C-alpha cells in the first residue's frame, strides 16, 4: 500500500506539464495510460457527467492498455499516456476556458488516448513499401491512423467495455466523428496543411469579452482540437531534459530497427534510420527548428501568453541540442 | 451461342452494347468477356506484357466476387461500366490526353470500383454500425472495401496481371486506381462536379480540338469524373437499356428499405416500396445530378458528347411523360 501512496502522489501533478510519466508508469506497474486516465477522468468529473461505470471504465483502459505494443520503443502505452496528459493541460489553458463542451473535451482525451494503439513501431511509408495487409486494407491513405481508430472504437465492443453506453445517440454520433477527426489529423504527413490553416486563424483571431478564444463553428473548433492533438503528439521536445532525452532515445531506437530492416530488404534506408549514419544531435535540432517550434510557436500566440513557458523550454532545449554539436 | 456471344461483342466500341445479352450468352460472365475483348481493342495485353491465362483467371476471380443476389450492384453493372469507360476513352477531343498507364488505370479501376457490394449503401452501413464501416471510419466505406478486395485478389494464384509491370509502374498505377474509385464514392459528386466546371471554364484546346491536359492533378481529376460519369451512364443509354437498370436500382432500394424499418431507422429516400414514385425519381434523379453532370462533361470535350446528352434528354421526357397529369 506504499507503493500505492506514491503513485498517488505522483499522480498530484497530473495538471502540470513535465509529469514524469515514465516514473507513473513504473509506480503503476505499466499501466501508465489506465492510471492517468482514470485520474482525468476524475478529476474532470467525467465518470458522473456521462454516468460511466467505474469498474467499466477500468476494464476498456485495461484493454485498450493492451492493445499497445509493449515491445516497441517509443510508439507503446507510455506515449499514449503522455498524448493524454498532454492534452489533458493545454484544454485547461486558461484561452480556452469554458469554450468546449464536456463532450468535446470527452473526445479530445479520448481520441488522445487511442491515437496510437496496436502501433507495429513502423511508419506509413514502411509500411505502404512493404505492400503490407495495413496498407492493402487502407489503400495507402493514412494506414497506421485508420488502423488506431479501428481498433480503440473495436475494443468499447468487448466485455464491460463500452464506456460511452450511457451518451445519448446523438452524443455517441458526434463523439465519433469528432474522435476520427481528431486522430486522422495525427497523420504526420498533414503536418504543413493543419499548421497552415492554424496559422490562418491565428491571423483572425476573435476573443469574447472574457478574454477567451471564440469559436462559433465546428470547423474552427474541431480545427483547434487537431491542432491541440497533434501538439500534444509532438510535445517531447517542450518538456523537461530529462525527459525529452528519454522520449529522443526510444524514437531512435524504433528508427534503427526500422532501418534495420529496410536494409535487409535492400531497400533505401529511411531518413534518420540508419544507425551507421546517424547524426542525432543535428536531427533533433532540424526537427525542432523546421517541425515543432514552428507548431508551437503558431499554437503560442492563439493562446498568448498561456503557454510562453513551454516555449521557452523548446527554445532551451533546442539550444541544448545545438550546444552538443559543436 | 459463342457464335451470337462473339457477334455481339463486336460492339464492344459502341454506345448502348447489349450488356445483358452479354451476360446471358456468357454463362454470366459480362465482366471477364468485355474485359478481354477489350484489352485486345486496346492491345492492353502486349503493351503490358499481360500473360492471358493470367488475364482470365483474375478476371474470373474477380467476377466471383460480385455478389449474383444483389439485383444492381453485381457483375453486370461493373462490365457495364468498364465498357462505358472505354468509349469515354474513346473521345476525340481526349485523343492524345492520356498515357497507356493511365488508360490501364482508369479500365481497371472500373472492373473492380463495385466488388463485394453488398446491396446497401454507406449510409445504412454507418448507420447500423457495420463492421464495414468501423474498418473505415465511417468514410468512403465502400470505395475503400472495393479498392482492398480488387488489389488484394491480385495476390491468389496467378492472378497477379501486373507482375510484368515494373516497379515505378506498379506504383503510379496503384494511386491513380485508388484515386479514381474512391471519387465513386457518390457523397463527392458535388466536389466532382465542381472541379469539372472549374477545368471547364479553364480549359484549353489545340488545331484538332484535341483537349490540353498538361498537369496530373487535372488529368486524374478527368479520369476520376470519366469513371463517375460512365457509373452514372445508365438514363444516357437507350431506353431499353436503362428501364432495366432502373428496375434493378430499384430492387436494391426497396430491399434496404425493409432493413430500415425493420429497425426502425429512417427510410433512406427512395427506399420505401410502400411510398415510392419511380418516375417521378428518375426524372428528379437526371435534373438534379445525372443531367447536370452530363452537361459538364458535354463542355468538355465538346461537341463530341452531344449524341449520348440526346439520348440522355430523349430518355427523361419518356419518364416524363409516364408521369399522369
Ligand atoms: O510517422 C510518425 O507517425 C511519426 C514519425 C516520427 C515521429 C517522431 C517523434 C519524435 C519524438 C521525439 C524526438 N524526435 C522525434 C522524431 C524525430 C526525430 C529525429 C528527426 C525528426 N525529424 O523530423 O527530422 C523527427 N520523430 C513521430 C511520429
Ligand atoms: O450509394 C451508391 O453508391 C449509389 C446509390 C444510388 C445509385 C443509383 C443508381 C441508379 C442507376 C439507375 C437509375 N437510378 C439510379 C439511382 C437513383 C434512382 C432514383 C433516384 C435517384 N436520385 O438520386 O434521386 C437516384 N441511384 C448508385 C449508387
Ligand atoms: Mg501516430
Ligand atoms: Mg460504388
Ligand atoms: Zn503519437
Ligand atoms: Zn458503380
Amino acid at each position: 500500500t506504499e507503493q500505492e501512496d506514491v503513485l498517488a502522489k505522483e499522480l498530484e501533478d497530473v495538471n502540470k506539464w513535465g509529469l514524469h510519466v515514465f516514473r507513473i508508469a513504473e509506480l503503476s506497474g505499466n499501466r501508465p495510460l489506465t492510471v492517468i486516465m482514470h485520474t482525468i477522468f476524475q478529476e474532470r468529473d467525467l465518470l458522473k457527467t456521462f454516468k460511466i461505470p467505474v469498474d467499466t471504465l477500468i476494464t476498456y483502459l485495461m484493454t485498450l492498455e493492451d492493445h499497445y505494443h509493449a515491445d516497441v520503443a517509443y510508439h507503446n502505452n507510455i506515449h499514449a499516456a503522455d498524448v493524454v496528459q498532454s492534452t489533458h493541460v493545454l484544454l485547461s489553458t486558461p484561452a480556452l476556458e469554458a469554450v468546449f463542451t464536456d463532450l468535446e473535451i470527452l473526445a479530445a482525451i479520448f481520441a488522445s488516448a487511442i491515437h496510437d494503439v496496436d502501433h507495429p513501431g513502423v511508419s506509413n511509408q514502411f509500411l505502404i513499401n512493404t505492400n503490407s495487409e495495413l496498407a492493402l486494407m487502407y489503400n495507402d491513405s493514412s494506414v497506421l491512423e485508420n488502423h488506431h481508430l479501428a481498433v480503440g472504437f473495436k475494443l468499447l465492443q468487448e466485455e464491460n467495455c463500452d464506456i460511452f453506453q450511457n451518451l445519448t445517440k446523438k452524443q455517441r454520433q458526434s463523439l465519433r466523428k469528432m474522435v476520427i477527426d481528431i486522430v486522422l489529423a495525427t497523420d504526420m504527413s498533414k503536418h504543413m496543411n493543419l499548421l497552415a490553416d492554424l496559422k490562418t486563424m491565428v491571423e483572425t483571431k476573435k476573443v469574447t469579452s472574457s478574454g477567451v478564444l471564440l469559436l462559433d463553428n465546428y470547423s474552427d473548433r474541431i480545427q483547434v482540437l487537431q491542432n491541440m492533438v497533434h501538439c500534444a503528439d509532438l510535445s517531447n521536445p517542450t518538456k523537461p531534459l530529462q525527459l525529452y532525452r528519454q522520449w529522443t532515445d526510444r524514437i531512435m531506437e524504433e528508427f534503427f530497427r526500422q532501418g534495420d530492416r529496410e536494409r535487409e530488404r535492400g531497400m533505401e534506408i529511411s531518413p534518420m534510420c540508419d544507425k551507421h549514419n546517424a547524426s542525432v544531435e543535428k536531427s533533433q535540432v532540424g526537427f525542432i527548428d523546421y517541425i515543432v517550434h514552428p507548431l508551437w510557436e503558431t499554437w503560442a500566440d492563439l493562446v498568448h501568453p498561456d503557454a510562453q513557458d513551454i516555449l521557452d523550454t523548446l527554445e532551451d532545449n533546442r539550444e541544448w541540442y545545438q550546444s552538443t554539436i559543436p
